[PDB]
C-alpha cells in the first residue's frame, strides 16, 4: 500500500498518478477517457473535462493513483460539474481487473442536483449502500472538503469536517487506488437524469489528502 500524502495539484505527477486514456468503460459510461481531458490549472487545481469531439460522442477524464491505499482518512477539496445526467466523483477502487474482489468507497456528485452528495460503497461486488445527503449549499459553487474515514469495522463520511454518514455493515477490506472522474451516463436516467449533450463541463480538484489509519 502507499503512505500518507498531500497533493496540492500544482502540477501533474506522472510517477504518482496516471490518466485513463483511449477507451470507454462501457455500460452506463457514455464516453471515452482521454488523457487531454485531465489538465492542471494555473491556480493549482486538477481539472477534469467532459467535452464532445463529434456529434453524440463524449470525451471524459479519469485520474488514478499508481499506488494502492488501505485504512485511513481520505479528503478531497473539490467542486463538481453541474448538469443533468452526469457524475463527478472521488473514490477508492480495486476489482476483478486487478486480481482482487470488487471493493470501492464513493463520494459522488450527481450533476442533476449539486446541492446533495451521494455516498456509497461496494464490498466484494455487493453494493446498494446509497446514501444521499443534503449539503445546505450548492457544491458546484465553491470548494468544499469531502472525506471518508475507512476503518476495519466502519466508514465515516464528512463534509467540511462535519460527520454526515456512518456505515458499519459489510465493510470493504482490500486496498484500492484513489480515483476521480467526471462522466455522462446512458441507461441510468432514473438515477442521474438524462444527459442533454451540453458541453464543455468541468469538475475541479484543489487538493487530495490521505492519512494512514
Ligand atoms: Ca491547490
Amino acid at each position: 500500500t502507499g503512505g500518507s500524502f498531500f497533493d496540492p495539484f500544482n502540477g501533474y505527477n506522472s510517477g504518482f498518478w496516471q490518466k485513463a486514456d483511449g477507451y470507454s468503460n462501457g455500460n452506463m459510461f457514455n464516453c471515452t477517457w482521454r488523457a487531454n481531458n485531465v489538465s492542471m490549472t494555473s491556480l493549482g487545481e486538477m481539472r477534469l473535462a467532459l467535452t464532445s469531439p463529434a456529434y453524440n460522442k463524449f470525451d471524459c477524464g479519469e485520474n488514478r493513483s499508481v499506488q494502492t491505499y488501505g485504512y485511513g482518512l481520505y479528503e478531497v477539496r473539490m467542486k463538481p460539474a453541474k448538469n443533468t445526467g452526469i457524475v463527478s466523483s472521488f473514490f477508492t477502487y480495486t476489482g476483478p481487473t486487478d486480481g482482487t474482489p470488487w471493493d470501492e468507497i464513493d463520494i459522488e456528485f450527481l450533476g442533476k442536483d449539486t446541492t446533495k452528495v451521494q455516498f456509497n460503497y461496494y464490498t466484494n461486488g455487493a453494493g446498494n449502500h446509497e446514501k444521499i445527503v443534503d449539503l445546505g449549499f450548492d457544491a458546484a459553487n465553491a470548494y468544499h472538503t469531502y472525506a471518508f474515514d475507512w476503518q476495519p469495522n466502519s466508514i465515516k463520511w464528512y463534509v467540511d469536517g462535519q460527520l454526515k454518514h456512518t456505515a458499519t455493515n459489510q465493510i470493504p477490506t482490500t486496498p484500492g487506488k484513489i480515483m476521480m472522474n467526471l462522466w455522462n451516463g446512458t441507461g441510468v436516467d432514473e438515477w442521474l437524469g438524462s444527459y442533454n449533450g451540453v458541453n464543455p463541463l468541468y469538475a475541479h480538484y484543489d487538493w487530495v489528502r490521505y492519512t494512514k489509519k
